[PDB]
């Protein structure tokens, strides 16, 4: 006939299967809510003027903390299974939760206000309390990738910072955006990224860069800018 | 900005990761290959009468036993990385691998007796790895893996059973409708969370209906025991 | 700025449906199995002669009863909530659980050896697993015409395979109530307006099934077996 | 052999869904044309003046006002039947009026002029006639879901309506259709939208958003803000 | 700025087209349902001896004419308006009728001789409208309906021939075989052009070896 | 067998239509040359200052006309056929012609910048009827009308970035106005088929190009 | 500016380029047409009986001979220019034209030894091309041009073997089944790594599915033995 | 049965072609790595002023010189094996390294003299390989490879010209307008065939419009 456990130990194997998929699924929706708490005190940036910085900054430094609580959940119940089964679940989350905390710390957040600061991957590590990809320890950690990608995306949001920079009279903050801009799609240039995916994401970087670069030509065109 | 350690590790895990993918496509080359030439050998039986197979088993058995040997190697290369890191890249090649292996002992290989399925625990001993691990990450082979070489051996053995008609083999259909048949009451009996498993348990119908009908026109012309 | 009771009703909202998706799907979970369990027992009528119909019958009859005991929790829930919200959910069992119940009726099961060929109606199938059946004026959970009618266009293709298996095994007389079953199936069908053309399509597929045992008359009349 | 009251209840039954698929499409049918009448309404503001407001939003109104009519019979009829049998046929139509209704109101219209009022759900079904978030009954009524994607329509909508004021020399709307459109960008971001659907549009706003901010980025590089 | 005389002119083709699906679509249902009829009177056939095929034919007659008085309002209709603008909604549906009258006919109706070929004239006739309409407008019948009618004939023969090996009609087999071959050899002969009508023509080969696998078993059992 | 003459009228029927669909091919070829002898007289708008309209448009003008000419041979043509049995070979040609003659007189043409020609006046213009009812002959659709429209609004837009490059500041503003406008009246339209539909919202692009385009103008001070 | 000299050679470039295409596509028009020719002699085989295959096969061993005068051209024009430039544009021609040389070996020509398979060396030799050639640049056949056209004979050759059950010849589906399964048994052996011609060669399971159920119903009816 | 000699020569071409594939990889992910340093190295032009141009071009001929180092090896590697078979695996790359070294010299590298335009045969003899080879199957660069190269270059001009406008360089956007002009104006008279290359070289005129608006301003301000 047929052992019965073939089709027994493969229905256990499906059950535990589900029942940690759905305590991720709890997890992850958590953790995604808090990331869009987090996003959205970060959206003030875009009617808030640099004075009030400090007051925003403070603020998010709370919903990112709130973020590192669930994801410690997280790095307990992930650490249970293996890395590489039930990764792709998190991945995004923990990506757009690295990416709140670095656009923190760019507003003058997180300090070990400067604004303009990029955090090392290291540095996220330890303000979410979890380890880094840069060694390999068979752990939930976050990844180089999931860093780059943030960074990929907080261009863009750091192009709309410049542009409406330039409404509120700002005019210094589209030169340190511009700047920093400018020097990490230089790295991911200089990366030569492997990953089909990541690289699309990382040449995209270009259109923020045009766009950063056309925001100073306009202001260096009205004299609302000191370049040489 | 980006800190340079972000660089010299990307580098670092671009080598390793392009040495291991290399490593791996060889490997699961030679594998496809192994396991073609076990295919091939077993597509012989189409055209061997029962009382032939025995040497048919014998020289599927040794081809089944070189796939053995580059699973060996798979094994002590993938067990030093992550399981679910790669193992994507081999399991059809395994599941093929298995499909060989369950084929020649249903022949009567890798004990006389046509019709003998081997357990997993007894590919994994032929094949010389573990099966069905959970708590160790190492190179294994799944349930799965078994359950849809199962689901691919049913149709050979629907192909079978219509040669074996042709042959004079009135016989032997039946044992493949014995076959077949509690294949897809395991497979209906327990539905499956996976729906592409669950399709290709589904797939295991068609062939349970074309064993029938072998079987029902051996019946109208009173070439099997009742 | 959006009003605050927005996003209260919105997460309020999507917990509730969360929880009664969860609550459906375990409930539908188990009527799966429980339907799964009556399809293996009811599949063992291909290897089971006409004589020891009565036995089966009884098990099968006890299956049915065991998805009537779960369906009950599941009208329970379900009544709770608009039925056409969450209907597709469970539409798919219930036809299966239909189905196992008229084939078990068919075998001789649930009357009011025993008498092969009795087709339930509606409202009978309804008393089986106590539950409305044609709920026009009420919203609550039930049972419709389109999950009766589609279990039976699955049950004249088990039917099908049955004449083909009481062929093998001997029962030359089964085959000719399967036809005569069969074919005033088809010969209703076609007198039913279908607008739903998926209905309409799976009641056009009995035609097959009508071939398949017109020809296994056949196959037995050629032969001086009828 | 069948039972004659299977062929006899199903004959019945594709009947009465015969019968309610013509009410429903004749009704939708009307529906869609005050939609259409209404919409070519508003577009006028695309070539009128603040100042000239009051005179298209009175035009606007009634023809809002028309829809409601349809509205009141559709409801009418939609609430003798089950209403998730039947309610995907008209939630886009639904979801279009309301958008003209919020429209209109925005641009002054059905007050308690003031530009930039956000209609609440409970005022959109007021100017109706019909009751909003019927979670725990089953009538004809107005979902969240069609709400909110009015709004993201709004949004595409109250975009070009900037750009073409630029054009007519007016430089104080944009910049509250630059605050309109933010702020409900900002609000659809931090929802519950698990709905796929409702999240895609939300997230499609952000163009809208950015068109927007690109036009007051535009005036106050010329120094007229 | 568009003409008013646009908008009017849509919404009033769009109302008259509507009109005319509506019509159209119950005439249509009522001709499926009368087809449907005569379809399921003549599946009798496959449990009714030689003996007692007069009456069924007439009662399949009668389920004919049933049809035509439906069709007759169909041309009513249909004629009031170009003919290839809705041809597509009636094709199927007079192609089954007229393959109910040519079955009826093959049983020994509208003249019991078995195996009548209706052409396309006579059911013309019978169905009181035109055929093969060259140069007129007008709701007519189709040499491509009346071919399509005929392939599916040859399949519903070979059913009927199993069917009367089991009612023990052994000699019914032979005439189904001569005119399933006779069909077959004029199809083949036709060389359809159009792909779809050639590919259902084609796939009479299979039920011409069904009819002939069936006279080789009576053959071969001296049954014949 | 069956008939012979079902052989013989399928071959008649078949060399029938293979002759018209030659003729008819023939035709539509020599009008897509007439078509595109226009569309690339009309192109110089891209790169001719409104005070040199008048010779193009008399050029286009006479690029229509010739086109009218074998629209004339095909009008002849057509309706000896059934019109809804070939009309999907011409219909896109035909659409192509009518955008030709309404550009042309957007440009001045035909009278008696910016004029939309009536349905009935582009069918004055090719001699041939437009929404022909309870008639079979060759005609203009409404339609083909709306379609040939929907093209227009995109080579206007075309227009009115070229004219932006060749310093023209003015014309932008016209073609704003008319793409608005007709933008409005096709979405009043409520066209059912999801085609002409589809098209029609395609509009949405070109208004946005040509309100980008005025908005750019007016920010600068040029226009206001 | 650009250089007047990249003027020139693309001029000159564009030019020889547009020559090689318009000969390239005359005599591949011409092998088009000889290889219809032979493959409309090859289809009469569904109608021929086997006493009167000799002289088909003749008809067959003709328009093959026609397709390899027209290859001849080709191998002299294709053999000026490199071959990977162009190979693209013939291959599947000359994938055709050997399928139509291997079914005429198949029926008994290029010596009745019905079921022979030429060697890649004899289509090469019934051509006058060569095979497989590597490191030089000339005109040739290759192995996946000659697999490929062994996929398309198991197609062709599964017809053949129901229509011959139509015709009477209960004996040649037998043949056809013996080849059509030592073929996929060496499609299957071979684990073709380029995945078009893997997945066109794992599509003949269906022809070896369909002949050994033709050779199934005859046994079973006592027709073959 | 299949002839032995199949699978033998069909193993033997696997194996080489892998081993030829990666052996080629190697060497294109060594030549993309040092084309990215020296890309890398040309961004600095986007903040870099005139007055410091020979510090960084220095510092991008010996990148440039470095990827002359893989592609010669590349060179001995391909050139043992048909160009057109394995062509399509380096073409992007060699287009981007002859990009770089165009770049380079339009900087003032391999003779500071703005908006040199290297030929050719100036790219061939830099990385030392042949040009528009003819009648050798050796590797060499390509025609469509260097226009394809100038195609992006326009594309960093364009950029280039914007951050020079804010860095105070007020002429290198006149000299970048002269040359973007001048190759839109060859690439236009080229009359390209292959869809791909007239597309991309069509796409200039985005650049051409976005220098000419910088000039444009520039005028506005008396500064040209």
């Amino acid at each position: 006939l047929l052992d019965p456990s073939i089709f027994a130990s493969l229905e256990a194997k499906l059950e535990e299967e589900t029942q940690i998929r759905d305590t991720l699924s709890q997890l992850i929706q958590r953790l995604d809510r808090a990331v869009a708490t987090a996003q959205g005190l970060l959206s003030r940036v875009h009617s808030t003027p640099r004075s009030r910085y400090p007051q925003l900054v403070s603020q998010v430094e709370a919903a990112v903390k709130e973020e590192a609580a669930i994801i410690s959940e997280l790095d307990t119940v992930a650490s249970k299974h293996p890395y590489y089964k039930y990764n792709q679940r998190w991945t995004r989350s923990m990506q757009h939760a690295i990416g709140t905390a670095i656009y923190c710390a760019w507003l003058g957040g997180f300090p070990s206000a400067e604004i303009g600061r990029l955090l090392t991957l290291e540095e996220v590590g330890t303000i979410f309390s979890v380890p880094t990809n840069l060694k390999d320890r068979d752990a939930f950690h976050i990844t180089i990738e999931e860093y780059l990608l943030s960074l990929v995306d907080l261009t863009q949001d750091l192009s709309r910072l410049a542009t409406n920079s330039v409404t509120l009279g700002d005019f210094q903050l589209p030169l340190t955006i511009s700047a920093f801009v400018k020097d990490l799609f230089a790295g991911f240039q200089l990366l030569n990224l492997k990953n089909d995916i990541i690289r699309k994401r990382a040449d995209s970087v270009k259109y923020e860069v045009k766009r950063v670069e056309d925001i100073v030509y306009d202001l260096s065109l009205r004299g609302l800018i000191q370049r040489p």
